[PDB]
């Protein structure tokens, strides 16, 4: 490790010291020749030209090459070794705007798509995963994600943020519970399988809980006699085969500030169904007729991709 | 073995299974015993959704691919999943509604426009479905006949008062 | 891999701007002297002068060690990381003319004894199945078959002909409806397993549906008394012992072209019995006589090796 | 393949018309120029004079450095390759004695113990069996040993002898008739588990037949009473503690050809018991008392280490 | 192996015989230019002049080249055999003061954090727990501690002290009858996990039992109604969080030898309550009033850290 500098400086002090005192050369001039014949370039300016460094030049040479072999069986052995233990993910994280996916499954995979590839980081456990996150593009952590000394090599500290999606439910409670002491602040977006485990994720500090098993469940049951329910769902929110769900940022000015939604008026001028606004952590659902608004905001409605044209230009100023 | 499970004459058919393999060729044993029966299948992946419509289920639902969305767009913001958990899965306050309207009560022939649906009820209407077609933000120049089914979201005493609206 | 050919124009520019600068010879001497430095040659008809001059020619060897030791580590990371995600698949298909085969079984690995080695791609995910493809010649894309994210790993859009064989039936069908959403005119040889599957693997796209378990359950039943037919079907379509089917074209001229069945007289100066004809995407099983034969028609038939060769000589003008 | 020796021939013979056709210099000084400079030895008592010649040598130079790159990057491919093929098994076996194991157990770790290390291939199929071959001295042979395109990777026609221990008599049989197919000469010593297929191994072409599970089968039956019985088998055949079972040939000549048993005398002037003589593949046991012996006989006989001395200098001359 | 020594003694002798018998140089003066030539540094002041000598430095250039490159092969391929044998586990271990832990559980999952890493050996079986080793730090040996073969391969004989958990309490018993086959004195620390194994485990010859399993149904059944004896068995000996168990031992002299525990009066003075004392591998629990202390002896007591360093400074000399 660091002994190779010091066979490097022991045998240019060899060196050094050997053609000082057999050629009778200054010391500048010399370790200027070390460095010539050390790294095989043999300007031959100052080649020796008495036997006795005739004699002393192949020792210093093959202790060159030696240095240059112990050198490269270093470097050759630490790359093979790095790239092994890069190859099954046991290398920790130095990232520091990264997106955390703790375990794989389909609902990950759809948020790749929608994410760069090398900006996110799956911590699994399974073998068969390491194969599946490779294919998709992203980067492999091994560790378990319920222990928290293997949230730690995936640089859950100084994360972006950490889509939690396990293989139970009663890991992802363990899995939240070890990213809320490692870092409070973090932002955990969770998947609960289980309706009753909604409100064990949200006491366990996920800050955005998604059920995907307990919506499929109330649009199973109620699409069985006619289900114009799980057309709207699949159409705008899963699809988006005509409209999008859309939310629009307000920004400082933008033509709208602290106007009422009845002078507003964002339905009627350019079509798009407001559904809430995102006044600070809490989407105040069909606003009220004398609800003003402020600076940040972010609107949430729904309506075709070209009703959103004519929303993003009547939103900015 | 799908006979023996009495899949010909039912209500609806839903079919989840392990894998997206096996929810196609479940189907596809489905419409070689009923052809006009129900099927509610539910997509695993977001390419086989097409694949489930052509092979003939009714209605496609696709877990992975809402929550695929929502935890991809919840990274920054996060207020699209909040809805999304508190009207469709929770219903907290707010929940989705669809409601019918009989026979010649209250809106039979009337336009949008001075239906005045959103001011007397609270009720945000996204929608009018007539015979497995959605009409997701009717226009003005639209008129509601009998068996319109009214697609709804609103708070649990806001529906009530929109059902007292349709009704005579 | 940009950043190793930035620090090499970086230190070339260095030893240029220093031998220049300091020396003070011409620019494209100074450029010829510190390519013949930093690539360890050291023809030595342009040694530096001074001993700053030396000491800048110190800076240049180690700064050139250091970039060659660069340059050969990303190599060998880049190099490393090649080798292995090619060894367990992971990779994409070049070729355009190449045959892809979704799974693996038995029916397959005699797919092999009449293909080529290196021209298949057989698309499988386990890794039991990676050591038995490479014993057997073909080249292994590790991806999910049923997935069209990975089909379109194994180059189906361009690929020759497909073989869907997988290891469950409702998968046969589920791979079909990936490949004709990727290619509609490609040709799928898929493989039933249950008979009431192979109507359901034609209305997904299957150009050709090979079903030997229907096949077998037909012989089984038929063969507890005196069982003639297995005998044929083991004799002709399994080992091809005696007798062997083949499939002959009409080529251009022919000298048969127009005549009927009875004017051509195939079983009797040549000793093949016609079973049908192959005009145009079907089958005419046992041609009538007044059918009349036209170029391209392939006619199915048995027979012996020293009757086939007789057969494809009476098709010549 | 050879696309690297194209390369460097074609760089080579670029360095001699471009230093000939420029310097103007003879033609073998151009070729030593040329074989120094892509070497970075550089003599430097043929620098190019023009700077057309030295914009050559720079792209010569880079050339040269570039093929290099070339092949280094051939060389690690070829070596990773090749070294991670060894690893798991994937190679035929080019050796012309050995002692090919199909299966691996406990009775196939107490042969290891009376073979080579490098004359040993066990032909297995599980990849944990892999770890516990190359622990023993053996080396291992990845292939499936039911398959009889398997048995030939493991050179099973140039074999010394096979022994046969897989996991079940169902496969058993399956590997003695794939190695029969393919030679009917070598030696099969095979495993029998139940005591019915020990004449279903014979009849399949073992030439030994060795059933383990039989012989605690009943030597646990008749050790519930006394256990005498197992107490020679363990004694003798298990541990060797006291005696040993031995055999030994008769040598030409030896003193002993063509007299009868009772002449010879072998027990009361040694101290073995002798249980029969291996006349011709066949063993007599309890020898008549006019049995001549023969030269080649194989004397099969118990008894201590010292009696064995003794019986190799009686039995020699 | 060492051929490479043998090839580059060859190419050096060939050169000096070629260049001394060409060139009409002295034979230091050849070899002094046949190490430069060689190893490619290039002086110019002793470069041939005839064609024949031009020609053998081309073939001495070749040859030197060609020995660079077996020597690369050779180093390359050594390097990563070494370095996969070395990653799954294969290599002998060659330290004579290292911990052995036969298994991997998280009861030797939280023994590593008050050891060191490259101090401990984990000899198991299963793949997923050699990553499990390689996160902690530790070192993995792969084979099976049952076999006495394999126990060899972690150097068991000298080894500091070897700590036994396995899967179940048979694999515990027959690990350690395994290692006292091999030393009859190494220090053997098992973890029993039934209650009926506890004396079975000092029968097969294991220095300290440690069962966890029994003390949780010690303390399971007996904290349902009260639950104060679990109480001090977590804060002492599992989280140490006020009070901690130390042992410390009394130094030569240390102005306590010979003073009862009257004269002492331990928890008057420093406040730590002797549980025993360890005289000679036994513990004497509640040591009477009239009991000395000795040279060698081990106090055992609770305290608090600020409590305990006031006992280590009581006990000092
Ligand atoms: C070709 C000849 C190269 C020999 C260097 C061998 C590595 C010396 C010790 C290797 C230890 C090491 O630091 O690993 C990598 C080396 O990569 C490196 O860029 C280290 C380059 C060292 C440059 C010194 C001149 C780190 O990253
Ligand atoms: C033959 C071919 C060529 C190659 N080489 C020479 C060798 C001889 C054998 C050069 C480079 C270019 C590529 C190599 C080398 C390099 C460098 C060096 C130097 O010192 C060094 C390294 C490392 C550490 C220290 C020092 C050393 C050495
Ligand atoms: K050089
Ligand atoms: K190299
Ligand atoms: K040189």
């Amino acid at each position: 490790a660091t002994r190779i500098l010091l066979l490097v400086l022991a045998v240019i002090i060899y060196g050094t010291a050997g053609f000082h005192f057999i050629e009778g050369e200054s010391w500048t001039v010399s370790l200027y020749w070390t460095f010539v014949t050390i790294a095989t370039v043999g300007y031959g300016d100052y080649s020796p030209s008495t036997p006795l460094g005739m004699y002393f030049t192949v020792t210093l040479i093959v202790l060159g090459i030696g240095t240059f072999a112990v050198a490269v069986e270093r470097l050759l052995e630490f790359l093979i070794n790095r790239e092994q233990m890069k190859l099954m993910g046991l290398i920790d994280v130095a990232k520091s705007r990264h997106v955390v996916i703790c375990g794989w499954s389909e609902s990950t995979l759809e948020c790749l798509r929608e994410l760069r590839g090398s900006e996110v980081f799956v911590l699994a456990e399974d073998e068969n995963v390491r194969k599946k996150v490779l294919r998709s593009g992203a980067n492999f952590v091994h560790g378990d994600p319920t222990r928290v000394s293997d949230l730690e090599k995936a640089n859950v500290r100084g994360a972006r943020a950490v889509i939690v999606d396990l293989e139970s439910d009663s890991e992802t409670i363990h899995c939240i519970l070890g990213i809320r002491k490692i870092d409070e602040s973090v932002r955990i977006i969770a998947e609960a399988e289980r309706y009753e485990n909604i409100e064990q994720l949200r006491m366990a500090g996920a800050d955005q809980v998604i059920s995907p098993f307990v919506i499929s469940g109330r649009l199973m049951s109620r699409s069985i006699d006619d289900g114009y329910e799980a057309m709207f769902v699949q159409d705008v929110l899963a699809e988006e085969s005509t409209r999008r769900m859309v939310e629009v940022p307000i920004p400082e000015g933008s033509k709208l500030e602290g106007v009422s939604v009845l002078d507003a008026d964002i339905h009627d001028v350019t079509g798009v169904i407001i559904i809430g606004v995102g006044r600070g952590d809490e989407l105040i659902i069909d606003p009220p007729r004398d609800y003003s608004f402020r600076a940040g905001d972010i609107i949430l409605g729904i309506g075709k991709p070209e009703e959103i044209e004519r929303l993003k230009n009547y939103i900015s100023a």
